[PDB]
C-alpha cells in the first residue's frame, strides 16, 4: 500500500481498510475504539513490537497490551481527543514493557467517520 506516515489525509486514504490492507502498509497502523480497545492491528506494528496482531484484537490498549503508555503523555492525549470529539498529535515515545526498549514516533489521528481513533507507529 503507497500511503506515506504523517499525510495529510491519511484518516481518507485508510478509511474503512479491511485488515488485509491494511498489512499492506509501510508503517504500523493501530485502530482503538474511544475507550481504547483494539479495532484493527497491522503486520507492520506486530513486527516493531513483538505482539501478534491476531491476539490483541479485542484487548484494551492502555490496560492490558500497553501500560508504559499509561501516562499524561500518551494516554492522556488520547482521553482528551476522544472526549473533545477531534485528534491530531505527532511525538516520539519509548516503547519498554517486558520488550527490549525501542524509541518510535507516533501519530494519533481521529478516524474519519464514527468514533475511532488511529495510532501509527514508525521506528526512529
Ligand atoms: C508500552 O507498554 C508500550 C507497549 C506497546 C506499544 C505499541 C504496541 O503496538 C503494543 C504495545
Amino acid at each position: 500500500e503507497h500511503v506515506a506516515f504523517g499525510s495529510e489525509d491519511i484518516e481518507n486514504t485508510l478509511a474503512k481498510m479491511d485488515d488485509g490492507q491494511l498489512d499492506g502498509l509501510a508503517f504500523g497502523a493501530i485502530q482503538l475504539d474511544g475507550d481504547g480497545n483494539i479495532l484493527q492491528y497491522n503486520a507492520a506494528e506486530g513486527d516493531i513490537t513483538g505482539r501478534d496482531p491476531k491476539q490483541v484484537i479485542g484487548k484494551n490498549f492502555f490496560k492490558d497490551v500497553a501500560p508504559c503508555t499509561d501516562s499524561p503523555e500518551f494516554y492522556g492525549k488520547f482521553k482528551e481527543g476522544v472526549a473533545s470529539g477531534n485528534l491530531n498529535t505527532m511525538f516520539e515515545y519509548t516503547f519498554d514493557y517486558q520488550h527490549t526498549p525501542t524509541k518510535v514516533k507516533v501519530h494519533m489521528k481521529k478516524a474519519l467517520s464514527g468514533d475511532s481513533y488511529w495510532v501509527f507507529v514508525k521506528r526512529v
